[PDB]
């Protein structure tokens, strides 16, 4: 009848976690820290013909080292990690976020995208081969997205949930 998704958002400081999680529930967006965060945690949708309940936990805010993150990447069963084209150090700390699930689930399957957000700038510091040889490393997908102009963020949530079912389906 339908069927729930739990999805965890990580990455570095202000790569747009939140920002994409709002523009997917809310189709809404603004270029200023974004108090409607507190009301976007659902979004009710049918993918592939199925209905689709996405919880979405957004991991904003959380110390990098909290017990708070620690059960939001024992509920999840899916991760996108997120970071900014513009910001070479939280293309650096990816490999921290990936260790950091790997290591809490005590498990090397672990359903992820890598997503490089805010596309819609120009003067980017990190190269698209750059993230695609890091995602095929992974074994997982890389998509391209921005909060701002929609770009990618459908492609990046359902291609997760797709992701989920693979899992789910031995
Ligand atoms: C964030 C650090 C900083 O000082 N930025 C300078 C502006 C400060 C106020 N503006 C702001 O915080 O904007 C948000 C968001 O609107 C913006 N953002 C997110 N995604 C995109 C995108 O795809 N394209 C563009 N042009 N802007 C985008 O970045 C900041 C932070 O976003 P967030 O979701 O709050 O970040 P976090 O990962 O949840 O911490």
């Amino acid at each position: 009848h339908m069927t729930e998704y739990k999805l965890v958002v990580v990455g570095a400081g202000c790569v747009g976690k939140s920002a994409l999680t709002i523009q997917l529930i809310q189709n809404h967006f603004v270029d200023e820290y974004d108090p409607t965060i507190e009301d976007s945690y659902r979004k009710q949708v049918v993918i592939d013909g199925e209905t689709s309940l996405l919880d979405i936990l957004d991991t904003a805010g959380q110390e990098e080292y909290s017990a708070m993150r620690d059960q939001y990447m024992r509920t999840g069963e899916g991760f996108l990690l997120v970071f900014a084209i513009n910001n070479t150090k939280s293309f650096e700390d990816i490999h921290h976020y990936r260790e950091q699930i790997k290591r809490v689930k005590d498990s090397e399957d672990v359903p992820m995208v890598l997503v490089g957000n805010k596309s819609d700038l120009p003067s980017r510091t990190v190269d698209t081969k750059q993230a695609q040889d890091l995602a095929r490393s992974y074994g997982i997908p890389f998509i391209e997205t921005s909060a701002k102009t929609r770009q990618g963020v459908d492609d990046a949530f359902y291609t997760l949930v797709r992701e989920i079912r693979k899992h789910k389906e031995k």
